[PDB]
């Protein structure tokens, strides 16, 4: 040899940046991609003068042993020390190198001995003959340059200057890291799943280099891309662990999270109030310690803000190595002929990409790198040779759909690709469900990405809807990432799924009944018009309304018959309460996977959301469920366009139809996370026996947010994907940082389907999923959790309208929050419970009474119950059994006495007659009913009351009313806000809302 080198890695560091000196390979932003020692490792190097590979073993930062050194397949494992350890070479080679945390099988050094299209490819190269002993090199530095650059030794070592004073170079002056940081904050390198770094002298380097080469040596930076996915997963995994472990801190469990939440949510109102003003804060400060809560955010912000934007670099650095193919082309060398390699792999690749995509625009960078690259979604793709199967490639563009027929023959594509990938992929079955649980996980962490993919596929969708334009299944099915069909054609294997596509007959059959259904509600919405008619010219005294009322019924019987049928033919499978009707494609399964799916989806569509279980039902179920309601939603909408029927008619067709999809989707989602918790016994038991030794490899702490298959969020965030201010806010609400939180507040002012399947226990389920960042990840636990829910709030809360009224219940709720100035007035409710109140106080019905210039109106807001969630999934429950009791007050006033009060029922009026004067979120209308007669020698006044009996499907499908109370007055403007009330005795009648009944 003429020099040697020594293994350095690329890796996080706080702070000591080499990019002034030397060109960084991928420039990581969170922390500089300094120069460190290496993890426990396998290394390989090829010598492109012999085109032998070379294997080294890494302990504690350096080559613990050479274990092969040879041109040839020998054996899957190797445990001898072949030779020196050192790294020595000609100077005149080019060297292709990478770093591995498993030995190699005999097959992985056939792929880059044999074949240079892979070796150059996957195998990170350095040119020798460019290296210079005093300049450097390609990821090669001098003596010098890692004496200055090299972490481990320069981080705390004492620099100094010329007057024998303290230097601090740039990784020194650390500024001033304050004493609301957390306590591991406070430590460097925080990323200790076990502890790796240490402070170092470079003595016990410059001791691995062989003297004679004392001179000549170079310091080698190995890309260990998989390292630093490493050291980024574990950094976010311990940002999290901050996040958490501060929320969960204070007083009580939960007591910061709390206090937090609480206090951002009353700045959010105060910056709103304040911003009225040149269109106050003393209604707050009476009641809130403002001092105490300003400090507290002044202190806390601060920290948010740096852990956030710590996070958004690190989802920089993770997805530039899932943009450029750093990770497949390290991740490369897995070999699923050994199975315990095979499950190595899996939780290697666990490890590196858990919540990679933490963020959308992380999301969007691995999301744009699939969509190119779509192969890398079979499992171990990436090692098959990849490049040899780039010939098979031409073979998965054949088995690129022809739009949606191809599933017709699913089981024959299955078969045939199968017969092409037979020994050439690893085949997932007999394998114990605990390796089999970490293949699911480990596709899982790709998956928020095709979470994205699938939601901008939807996009495309509900643009088309929007548009009124029917879409290309063909295209669609196309469009979607074709990592869907890879994982559709395993599915079909896994789970016996076996698509039938509806025959001519049965599309026909039900082309005919979507005729049937549309022009069913035409004629309902023609009664309703004609019925609101009579009742404005002959009031709901007459009886031609209870003909056209007997005709409602009639249809609402039809649609009752029709809908089931219509919702088993949109639905994954072959249970129809039953000649069938079909549209796009049916799922057959096996009678226990059946009955399973057919029961819990019969519950999910009737509230059930607990007792929808699915125990033997896994995600492979789950995406055909998905793909099969994607089929016969954009058949039946095709089918509708067909028949282009009254654009007024589409939006409650297209949105009751999307209610019976998302319900279908929401089966797909609690399969996926019955599946995910189901196995996550199995994924901790494959972790703790024989994932590696390198990392203690958790399971991630966002992985109960991002490791089930996401079709529900992808759907909802579809569904959304324009109305960024759930996003936006909950965003820089999780960074803490004033200005962006302002600026989504101030933008913003100028169920049993989605909610209860993304709700969860929140200890679990909120601390969690603040470690989520961007727009539509955000938004959607926004829509949702209980965060999400105090946003609901503010959405409600500092609007003027709101602002006009008495805020005292939500007063109480303020001088009862923990920021209370008086400790004896703080009731120091968990935040669930604080969540709960808060929800209920805004949430209540609010009633308003306004005057034009004759005529009043008189309303009564529902604050987040939309007509989509009083609306009646095709066969299913309403989720809002919206039920307005209606109480009339009587009271006379006397000169000597107490004045007289008593209640009558008229609850059967209000149903017979209230009305919808805004979708979302906050109107209902009920008409100026007519006052009741006098009294003699006296006179007579009145209040009507609404008892509104809101009732929600809970997470456990019970009826869980709540009897609010609202009062108000006939004749006067006026807001007229509710809290629980002792009610006069005897219960009226409890009418029933059902919004097919209601005009809009």
């Amino acid at each position: 040899a003429k020099v040697q080198l020594l293994p350095l890695r690329y890796g996080l560091t706080e702070g000591v940046d080499p990019s002034a000196e030397l060109a960084m390979p991928f420039a990581l932003k969170s922390r500089p991609l300094g120069l460190r020692l290496v993890r426990n490792g396998y290394l390989y190097v090829i010598d492109g003068g012999t085109g032998k590979l070379h294997e080294y073993r890494i302990d504690k930062g350096a080559i613990d042993k050479l274990l092969w050194q040879d041109a040839e397949v020998r054996a899957d494992v190797r445990s001898r020390a072949v030779g020196e350890p050192q790294l020595v070479f000609p100077r005149t080679s080019v060297l292709y190198v990478a770093y591995s945390e498993l030995q190699w099988t005999a097959r992985k050094c056939m792929q880059v001995l044999a074949s240079p299209k892979d070796r150059e490819h996957f195998m990170q190269a350095v040119d020798l003959r460019r290296a210079d002993p005093q300049q450097g090199g390609p990821h090669l530095l001098t003596r010098r340059q890692a004496e200055t650059w090299l972490a481990e030794v320069v981080q705390n070592k004492v620099h100094r200057d010329e007057q024998g004073q303290q230097r601090f170079p740039p990784h020194q002056q650390r500024p001033a890291s304050p004493p609301a940081a957390h306590p591991d904050e406070r430590r460097d390198y925080v990323w200790e799943d076990p502890p790796l770094f240490r402070d170092t002298q470079l003595g016990e380097l410059t001791a691995q280099v062989l003297p004679q080469y004392e001179h000549d040596a170079l310091f080698l930076a190995l890309r260990d891309d998989i390292g630093v996915m490493r050291d980024l997963a574990a950094y976010q995994d311990e940002v999290v662990g901050w996040l958490e472990e501060w929320l969960q801190g204070g007083a009580q469990a939960g007591a910061n999270e709390r206090d937090y939440v609480i206090a951002c949510y009353i700045e959010s109102l105060t910056q709103i109030r304040a911003a009225e003003l040149p269109k106050g804060q003393r209604g707050i400060d009476d009641l809130i310690d403002r001092p105490a809560m300003d400090s507290f955010l002044a202190a806390n912000r601060p920290n948010l803000a740096r852990w956030n934007a710590l996070l958004e670099q690190i989802s920089a650095d993770r997805t530039q190595m899932l943009t450029e193919q750093r990770f497949h082309r390290a991740a490369w060398y897995y070999d699923f002929q050994q199975a315990e390699q095979l499950g190595l792999a899996f939780a290697t690749q666990y490890a590196c990409l858990k919540d990679i995509c933490r963020s959308d625009e992380a999301s969007e960078a691995v999301l744009a790198f699939l969509e190119e690259n779509p192969q890398y979604d079979r499992p171990l793709f990436q090692t098959l040779p990849l490049n040899t199967q780039a010939e098979l490639i031409a073979q998965y563009a054949q088995l690129g759909p022809p739009g949606h027929l191809w599933l017709s023959k699913l089981k024959e594509w299955a078969q045939q690709r199968d017969s092409l990938e037979l020994g050439k992929l690893p085949a997932l079955d007999g394998l114990p469900e605990a390796t089999r649980a970490l293949a699911d996980s480990a596709q899982a962490t790709l998956n928020p990405a095709l979470t994205l993919g699938i939601s901008r596929t939807m996009e495309g969708f509900f643009k088309s809807v929007g548009q009124q334009q029917a879409p290309d299944l063909d295209a669609l099915f196309r469009k979607l990432p074709k990592a869907l069909p890879g994982r559709l054609l395993d599915a079909a294997v896994r789970e016996g799924v076996t698509f039938t596509i509806a025959s001519e007959a049965e599309k026909a059959i039900l082309q005919a009944d979507l005729k049937e259904v549309l022009e069913q509600r035409a004629e309902l919405r023609r009664l309703v018009r004609q019925r609101k008619q009579v009742k404005s010219q002959a009031g709901h005294k007459s009886t031609d309304a209870r003909a056209l009322l007997a005709d409602i019924q009639r249809v609402r019987l039809q649609l009752n018959a029709l809908e089931p049928r219509l919702a088993a033919a949109l639905s994954p499978i072959a249970e129809l309460p039953d000649t069938p009707g079909r549209a796009g494609i049916t799922l057959i399964l096996p009678s226990a996977q059946l009955q399973e799916v057919a029961s819990g989806i019969r519950n999910l569509r009737n509230g059930y959301s607990s007792a929808a279980a699915f125990n033997k039902v896994g995600d492979g179920i789950g995406l055909a469920v998905f793909v099969a309601q994607f089929v016969n939603m954009v058949q039946v909408w095709r089918g509708v366009i067909a028949t282009s029927p009254d654009k007024r008619e589409l939006m409650p067709l297209a949105g009751s139809i999307f209610t019976t999809i998302s319900a279908g989707v929401a089966a797909a989602q609690a399969i996926a996370d019955t599946a995910l918790q189901a196995r996550s016994v199995q994924l901790a038991q494959g972790l703790q026996n024989h994932a590696v030794e390198v990392a203690h490899v958790q399971m991630g702490k966002l992985h109960l947010r991002l490791g089930f298959v996401g079709y529900a969020a992808g759907f909802f965030a579809a569904a959304v994907a324009t109305q960024t201010h759930y996003g936006e806010w909950l965003g820089a609400i999780r960074s803490g940082n004033a200005q962006a939180q302002q600026g989504a507040a101030l933008a913003m002012v100028g169920g049993y389907a989605l909610k209860g399947v993304l709700r969860a226990a929140t200890p679990a389920a909120e601390r969690t999923a603040w470690a989520l960042a961007g727009t539509r990840l955000s938004s959607i636990f926004a829509r949702f959790n209980i965060a999400g829910a105090i946003f609901t709030a503010l959405e409600l809360v500092g609007t003027y309208w709101y602002n006009r009224s008495n805020t005292t219940p939500h007063d109480d709720w303020l001088l009862s929050t923990p920021w209370s100035r008086d400790i004896g007035g703080r009731l120091n409710q968990s935040l669930e419970i604080y969540q709960q109140r808060l929800l209920g106080i805004v949430q209540t019905p609010r009633g308003e009474v306004k005057h034009a210039s004759a005529t009043a109106e008189i309303s009564l807001a529902l604050p987040g119950i939309s007509l989509g969630a009083l609306q009646q999934t095709l066969a299913g429950r309403p989720e809002v059994r919206l039920s307005l009791a209606a109480y009339r007050i009587r009271s006379v006033k006397y000169e000597r006495g107490s004045p007289m009060v008593r209640w009558f029922p008229v609850t059967e009026v209000v149903g017979d007659s209230l009305q919808v004067a805004s979708a979302e979120p906050l109107v209902l209308l009920v008409p100026r009913l007519a006052p009741l007669e006098g009294v003699t020698g006296g006179s007579v006044t009145e209040d009507l009351l609404l008892a509104v009996q809101i009732e929600r499907l809970n997470p456990q499908g019970q009826y869980h009313a709540d009897r609010h109370m609202v009062r108000l007055s006939p004749h006067s403007e006026g807001d007229y806000p509710a809290s629980p009330q002792r009610i006069q005795g005897q219960e009226a009648s409890w009418m029933l809302i059902d919004p097919r009944l209601l005009p809009d």
